[PDB]
């Protein structure tokens, strides 16, 4: 292991069964008490083979405990089948994202609440409920037993009765992105108060081109309505069926076609019906949607934007060990706004700005010609990983984005009213700044009444990785927990839960 770089981080990661306490200095209020699990790939080589792309490595997941005034950290790998069938053959012996082999279930991406249960999920439909404490992983979940799909995003989004929405794929000659819900099992008569047994599609949208299917990460969901984006990257789904023939693997099977606009989809959520509007912008691709709401008779859309992404040879492992691949400016991703309206106005002339009426819309425009979009960046501060305080503004119009960078920025919180935004500097540049999570206080009223949780990774041996406590109004630190690790893995997403 390298005493410097990125590469530090691609080692293999060892188990931390008993949770060890972290140094703190500062001090942290009352209301942080919780559990935050946090998901992502720990182990990139398994005997002699090893995995070729960030997303592919085993789902090493870590747990940080806030108990009176303390943190506690342990970490433990999923005990996927896949997890399971490589460990005794000490080889890659099942398929992922971007390795080919030498049931896809290594949910490394993050978690959706359904019920009193926590579900690791990545991009399949096979999940694992987990267990906050002791980080066992329990029972498989096969989420394809209630809707037929081959893939779903593992960003499924959730309202206020706990319903959990996910848009997923089916390919075929029928090939459909579908829309589902899964009722709060503790809210009906259920096996249990985890199940996700009340789960029906809503409805289904065809794929313009059915063997093209838009590859898609992450979808938006306001009060009434469901919208993703058909992106310019498209899975091939006729050189995929043959991937065992011609050993291939998914994101080869994936090309961002140049030539394409980009379409949205919006579906209703309660009347099962697609908005029947014909809605083209300009290419691009976003990994996550921000928050999204209705305003005006219109669809509020933010999420970070990229430029360009090809089929993400940009996090292919020998790539982001050098580090130096990071000068890819097109890959920069930044919090953009689409206003997308819900209906035309009778007597619209092709070239009509249907937003321009609308005072706080100005900057995005949405030309009669079909409808063309046109977006605008809302914060000019490059971030990704985008949350917000979902426990008050949830699908309504809303403030604030917190985001990770990725001179010295850390933290980035976008003020989407007044343009006013906020930023915690990194230290040096060993750091980088992992997904923050805001924790609202009990008894606030604004919307950035409330603390971020962030997990801090190094790159060096001089120093151990922390979580940073910040509070939300001016992202300055008000508590630290130093880790006695010598690394946290370079991860994806966290889950917070109150306790
Ligand atoms: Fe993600």
């Amino acid at each position: 292991m390298e005493k410097e770089g990125f590469a530090r981080l691609f080692h293999n990661f060892d188990n931390v069964i008993e949770p060890k306490l972290c140094s703190t200095s500062g001090s942290v209020p009352s209301y942080l008490k919780g559990t935050m699990l946090r998901n992502g790939p720990g182990m990139f080589e398994i005997g002699d083979t090893k995995y070729q792309h960030w997303f592919d490595g085993m789902g090493f997941i870590q747990r940080y405990h806030f108990e009176d005034g303390k943190m506690y950290y342990s970490a433990r790998y999923l005990e996927s089948e896949n997890y399971k069938k490589n460990m005794e053959a000490q080889r890659i012996v099942t398929g992922s994202f971007g390795t080919a082999s030498f049931i896809h279930d290594n949910a490394n991406v993050a978690f959706a609440p359904v019920g009193d249960g926590l579900y690791a999920c990545t991009e399949t439909p096979n999940m694992h409920r987990v267990d906050l404490d002791s980080l066992d992983t329990l029972e498989p979940v096969d989420f394809s037993k209630y809707v037929a799909l081959h893939t779903c995003t593992a960003h499924q989004l959730f309202d206020e009765n706990g319903d959990v929405y996910n848009i997923g794929s089916r390919f075929g000659p029928d090939a459909a992105h579908v829309f589902t819900v899964t009722k709060n099992p503790k809210n009906l008569q259920s096996d249990s108060d985890r199940s996700w047994e009340h789960t029906t599609k809503i409805g289904e949208i065809r794929c313009s081109e059915t063997f093209y299917p838009t590859y898609m990460h992450s979808f938006g969901m306001s009060e009434n309505y469901l919208i993703m984006f058909e992106s310019p990257i498209r899975i091939d789904i006729k050189k995929f069926i043959m991937k065992r023939f011609i050993t291939t693997t998914f994101r080869d099977c994936m090309k961002w076609h140049a030539d394409k606009d980009v379409k949205i989809f919006i579906l209703n959520k309660k009347t099962g019906e697609q908005v029947p509007l014909k809605l083209k912008m300009a290419p691009f691709f976003t990994f996550h949607h921000a928050n999204t709401f209705e305003r005006d008779g219109c669809l509020v859309v933010d999420y970070c934007r990229i430029e360009q992404a090809g089929n993400f040879d940009a996090l292919l492992i020998e790539n982001m060990k050098t580090g130096n691949f990071q000068n890819d400016a097109l890959f920069l991703p930044y919090l953009t706004r689409v206003i997308i309206p819900l209906s035309i106005p009778d007597g619209a002339q092709p070239g009509d700005d249907l937003l321009k009426p609308l005072g706080w819309a100005k900057g995005c425009s949405a030309i009669f010609q079909k409808i063309r979009l046109k977006e605008k960046r809302v914060c000019d501060i490059s971030m990704e990983f985008p949350r917000y305080h979902w426990e008050k503004i949830n699908m309504k119009p809303y403030n604030y984005v917190y985001g990770s960078s990725v001179t010295l920025p850390g933290i980035v919180k976008a003020d989407l009213e007044n343009g006013d935004h906020k930023v915690w500097r990194r230290e040096n540049d060993k750091q980088i700044c992992g997904e923050p999570i805001f924790v609202p206080n009990p008894e606030g009223v604004r919307e950035d009444d409330g603390i971020l949780i962030v997990p801090v990774m190094t790159i060096s041996d001089g120093q151990r990785p922390f979580v940073l406590i910040l509070e939300a109004k001016n992202l300055t630190e008000i508590a630290r927990y130093t880790i006695p690790e010598a690394r946290i893995p370079l991860g994806f997403h966290a889950f917070y839960q109150g306790r």
